[PDB]
């Protein structure tokens, strides 16, 4: 019930990383979020590349869903369970941003071809995004943020130590909108160096 315990792995979080790297990342974003699309599509691989894929960083998504679409496709991802399967989802539906049907808004082609793509049978998307456990999961989740974090525009990032035991302002930690990724780097390098320092 804390904005501290909030920050850190939960256990119905999906993972991206190893659980047991230095530094965490949280990162709550609307899958249907324009500014987050282009971050996930220009910034976001090579920082997977360069801490993610190299063990320096847990990273942990959190859906934030705004509308309809983003809403069912946040219930969509819930159909992957492998932890780059679930991520690839994400990271498909943030780079056909440009594919929904922006005047029939309850119009779900878009989660339909991504279904296909990835050999997704239809009883299987037909349940997921249309479980309403994962749906109560995903809003209760959100509301919980705004509630405990603050959290109004997305995306947010949260970037600290991934370390339980520790005790830190979640504002001290918090980053908000578009970051280029000239930002991160500074940013993760320098909590690296000192996750490295203290960890001996």
């Amino acid at each position: 019930i804390t904005s501290n315990e909030l920050l850190l792995p939960l256990p119905n979080d999906k993972l991206l990383g190893d659980p047991k790297a230095p530094i965490l990342m949280i990162e709550y974003a609307s899958l249907t979020c324009y500014h987050c699309s282009l971050f996930h599509r220009n910034v976001f691989p090579k920082i997977k590349e360069k801490y993610i894929d190299t063990g320096k960083m847990l990273y942990i998504f959190r859906h934030f869903p705004l509308d309809y679409r983003g809403l069912k496709a946040a219930m969509l991802s819930h159909a992957y369970e492998k932890q780059e399967d679930y991520f690839n989802f994400n990271k498909a539906v943030f780079n056909s941003i440009d594919s929904w049907n922006y005047y029939n808004l309850s119009d779900l082609t878009l989660l339909q071809r991504i279904a296909a793509l990835s050999n997704l049978k239809q009883d299987a998307f037909n349940q997921a995004i249309n479980d309403k456990k994962i749906m109560d999961k995903i809003v209760n989740d959100k509301s919980l943020a705004i509630n405990k974090l603050g959290i109004t525009a997305t995306p947010i990032f949260f970037i600290k130590l991934n370390d339980d035991k520790s005790y830190i302002e979640h504002n001290k930690v918090k980053h908000g909108g578009y970051k280029e990724l000239k930002y991160f780097t500074n940013v993760i390098d320098k909590l690296y160096g000192k996750a490295i320092v203290k960890l001996e």
